[PDB]
C-alpha cells in the first residue's frame, strides 16, 4: 500500500518438511521469494531480530511487505489466493476447497504428526525407538492410501496444495528409508506427482539432501 513492493522474505531451513511445502507452493505459483536461511542448529530463530518477526520462533515464516505469517499450511493457502494464476491449485468452489483444507489438516494432524513423533526423538534426542509411534505412521499412510484409491491426486481431479503438502511429508519418509511399498496407491501417486511439481528437484530433493546430511 503506497509502498514499493519487495520480494516476500521466506525464513526457512532447506531440509525442513514444512518449509519445503511452502517452497513448492511458491514454485507452483511462479513466485520468486527471498530465501533467508534461519539456522535452527545454532539458535538463529531465538535471536531478538527473529523474535520480532515471529514471537513463536518457528519456521517457515514469511514477511510479505510487512505482513508476517507463520504456520506452513496457512502460508500455502494465503499465497495461493493472493498470487494464484489458475483456479486448480486451491479451488474457489467451496466443496472442492473444503476437501483440500481437510487434507491439509490430515497432513498436519495425522501424517506429518506421526512422522515427527517417531523420527525426531530418535534422531535429535537419542530416544529409544517406540514401536507404537512407528505404527502410527502406517495407520496414517493407510488412510492416505484409501484417499488415493481410484484417484490421481489427493484432493480432487487436479494437483492442489494438498499434494504439495503431503509430498513434502512422504518424500521425507522415503529419505529416511521408510518402506512405502505396501501402500500401492501412495507409491503410484508419489511416482506420478514428482515430474509434475515445478522445481521439485531444486526445492524439495536438494533440501532433503541437507536433511539426510544432518541425520
Ligand atoms: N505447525 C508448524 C510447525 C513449524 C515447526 O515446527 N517448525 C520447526 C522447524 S521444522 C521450528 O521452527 N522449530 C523451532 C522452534 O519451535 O523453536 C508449521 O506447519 O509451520
Amino acid at each position: 500500500g503506497a509502498e514499493i513492493k519487495m520480494p516476500i522474505d521466506f525464513y526457512q531451513l532447506p531440509g525442513s518438511p514444512p518449509c519445503r511445502a511452502v517452497a513448492l507452493t511458491a514454485a507452483a505459483l511462479d513466485i520468486e521469494m527471498n530465501f533467508k536461511q534461519v539456522n535452527l542448529m545454532n539458535g538463529e530463530h531465538l535471536k531478538p531480530e527473529f523474535l520480532k518477526i515471529n514471537p513463536q520462533h518457528t519456521i517457515p515464516t514469511i514477511d510479505d511487505n510487512g505482513f508476517r505469517l507463520w504456520e506452513s499450511r496457512a502460508i500455502m493457502t494465503y499465497l495461493a489466493d493472493q498470487y494464484g494464476k489458475n483456479d486448480t491449485l486451491y479451488p474457489k468452489d467451496l466443496k472442492k476447497r473444503a476437501i483440500v483444507n481437510q487434507r491439509l489438516y490430515f497432513d498436519m494432524c495425522s501424517l506429518y504428526k506421526s512422522f515427527m513423533d517417531y523420527y525426531y526423538p530418535i534422531i535429535f534426542m537419542k530416544a529409544v525407538k517406540d514401536q507404537a509411534k512407528y505404527e502410527n505412521i502406517g495407520t496414517a499412510l493407510s488412510f492416505l492410501d484409501k484417499f488415493l484409491e481410484g484417484e490421481n491426486y489427493v484432493a480432487g481431479k487436479n494437483m492442489t496444495l494438498a499434494d504439495l503438502s503431503i509430498v513434502s511429508t512422504v518424500s521425507t519418509l522415503e529419505a529416511l528409508d521408510y518402506d512405502l511399498s505396501k501402500y500401492k496407491n501412495v507409491t503410484r501417486w508419489f511416482a506420478k506427482i514428482k515430474p509434475e511439481i515445478p522445481k521439485y528437484e531444486e526445492y524439495n530433493n536438494a533440501g532433503l539432501k541437507m536433511f539426510k546430511e544432518l541425520v
